[PDB]
């Protein structure tokens, strides 16, 4: 689908909250542990995302952190179309948790283990030895020239 | 320069620390406000960077934050070569001033500045933004 389309969700592990943005066309992920699923935390994560990739549209789970006017304000500022409650990706949250289990014993804190897992996911060749990683795919899809 | 070379810098503002990474060939920036310039905050910044972009080499200032065993452990794990030997960085500070009033806290103004820097077209019609350049450089290098 469009190069500018992201899906945002949340997943919970060890009592902490991980916000995950998936670039729908490529399966590339961005993720971070945050203190809680608040408006101010969600808006900050989105503003960081939109400053790093060209984000036109976000699909959300319509959680209350999304309905907040702080999130709406960020999205307006960044020119992002927020599509709440609009639905390979339900087992993205599952995929990321698995990878986190494989590195968890190399890091003292969960937040570091999440970043390791993001690194592994985005570098992973899919479709066997002849294939491409989510990382290669997102840049091929969004490059304008 | 090569597609995998970054330069990393700290800058100090309104009483806080900003870590700034410039992708040298594109001028694209990543930045984060951190409470203090520690070896743990550095390593965490570097790992987030390397899971996002193909980081092969980072050029840094001499600081002990870049020297610490945790940054060395992160660099070895992520495959980053470290080397301890600024026009997009004065630029970033200048943008922070121009929008500092658009926002409540520093953290937010910094990410608005990164947004504006990376999306801004340079030159006239036919030009590119830094965000366009990095993606183009790296996509070309893959093919
Ligand atoms: C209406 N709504 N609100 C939140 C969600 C979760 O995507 C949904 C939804 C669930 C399944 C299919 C379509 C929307």
């Amino acid at each position: 689908s469009s190069p500018g389309i992201w899906q945002l969700d949340c997943t919970h592990l060890e009592g902490k909250v991980i916000l995950v943005a998936v670039h729908v066309a490529s399966g590339y992920i961005e993720a971070e542990v945050i203190p809680a699923e608040t408006g101010q935390e969600t808006a900050y994560f989105l503003l960081k995302l939109a400053g790093r990739w060209p984000v036109k549209t976000v699909h959300t789970d319509n959680g209350s952190n999304f309905t907040s006017t702080t999130v709406k304000a960020a999205c307006d500022w960044a020119g992002i179309k927020q599509e709440d409650g609009i639905p390979v990706i339900e087992s993205m949250n599952k995929e990321l948790k698995k990878i986190i289990g494989q590195v968890r014993d190399q890091a003292e804190h969960l937040k570091t283990a999440v970043q390791m897992a993001v690194f592994i996911h985005n570098h992973k060749r899919k479709g066997g030895i002849g294939g491409y990683s989510a990382g290669e795919r997102i840049v091929d899809i969004i490059a304008t020239d």
